[PDB]
């Protein structure tokens, strides 16, 4: 995606689950997209360290895109991610 500061006020990110479910994660200043799942995987029983994702969007391009887990999630809030298992 563009990766920047979209919308007026947003502190979350859209995650897609490989079990037909979808969940968002909250942001706290300085949070990472991969680190924010710890709340996700504990409640649902996932593993973030054993899962990796690519970014999907309704615009479509025809290519696959990898996510930078070392980047700031609160910096690019308004991003879309689909988590697949390794």
């Amino acid at each position: 995606g563009p990766l920047g500061s979209p919308s007026k006020t947003s502190n979350t990110i859209r995650v897609f689950l490989p079990n037909k479910q979808r969940t968002v994660v909250n942001v706290r200043n300085g949070m990472s997209l991969h680190d924010c799942l710890m709340k996700a995987l504990k409640v649902r029983g996932l593993q973030p360290e054993c899962c990796a994702v690519f970014r999907l969007l309704h615009e479509h391009k025809g290519k696959k895109a990898r996510l930078d887990w070392n980047t700031d999630a609160a910096s690019l809030i308004g991003e879309e991610l689909q988590v697949d298992f390794l």
